């Protein structure tokens, strides 16, 4: 029940300041390019208490799996070794990632019939839109 709303397979139709958000994390000029330019697909499934999270794109792919509430280790589609914690706070998914003394965070909710991601490092606010593929 918990992440109903979330379940499916999502296409990126918008995107505002995504490059801004991937200078913050590091991530170099040619990869900028290519990750600016990625249509990914978001692909949220449920088994139980265990969520599952694929992001699809030409050029990379990555998933994670977890339980609400428990730390997990990922590592990032641009290398981060990172700490996540996904909580579900009135209706809102919010994924932290902690690493070298840094923070993001990743805040998807639902907007009418959107799924918005709202992606947050330092002063830097990025919102990508998705719709159901
Ligand atoms: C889509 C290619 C991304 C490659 C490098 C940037 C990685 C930034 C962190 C990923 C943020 C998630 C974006 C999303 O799910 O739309």
């Amino acid at each position: 029940h918990m992440c109903d709303a979330f379940v499916g397979t999502w296409k990126l139709v918008s995107s505002e300041n995504f490059d801004d958000y991937m200078k913050e994390l590091g991530v170099g000029f040619a990869t900028r390019k290519v990750a600016g330019m990625a249509k990914p697909n978001t692909i949220i499934s449920v088994n139980g208490d265990v969520i599952t999270l694929k992001t699809e794109s030409t050029f990379k792919n990555t998933e994670i799996s977890f339980i609400l509430g428990q730390e997990f280790d990922e590592v990032t589609a641009d290398d981060r070794k990172v700490k996540s914690t996904i909580t579900l706070d009135g209706g809102v998914l919010v994924h932290v990632q902690k690493w070298d003394g840094k923070s993001t965070t990743l805040k998807r909710k639902r907007e009418d019939d959107k799924l918005v991601l709202e992606l947050v490092m330092k002063g830097v606010t990025c919102t990508r839109v998705y719709e159901r593929a």
